[PDB]
Order: structure tokens, then sequence, then C-alpha cells
């Protein structure tokens, strides 16, 4: 084939995901706070009435994008 990477490949590699740690606090609210991340990977933190100052977890996700350039 030619020399061009995505004209012989088809499918495009995974991007890494990022272990940012993020933090959410909400107190005399009684609403659950939460918290943002970057693309490719979401923190959720749920927190009861015994919510703290505590810090939430990333995770990647598998979900390919629509990138066709590697």
């Amino acid at each position: 084939g030619p020399m061009e990477e995505a004209n012989t490949t088809p499918i495009s590699v995974k991007d890494q995901c990022a272990n940012v740690t993020c933090r959410r606090t909400v107190d005399n609210r009684g609403k659950r706070h939460i918290d943002g991340c970057p693309p490719g990977c979401l923190c959720v933190l749920k927190g009861p009435d015994s919510k703290d100052n505590l810090d939430g977890t990333c995770y990647l996700l598998a979900t390919t994008p629509k990138s066709t350039t590697t």
C-alpha cells in the first residue's frame, strides 16, 4: 500500500486516559456535589449526609472516539 498511516490503518488506536483526581464537598446544602473530569475519563463521587472533603477517582472510558487520524 501507500506510505500513509491512515490509509493502511483502518482503526485508530485508543488514547490513554488521565488519572487526575477531583474533590467535591457539600454540607448543610442537602444537595449532592459532583466534580468535573477531562475527556476520556469521568469522576463520580457520591456522598450522603455524612459527606466529606474526600476526593473522587477517575476511570478511563472504553468507548472509542470518532477520530480517524492516529
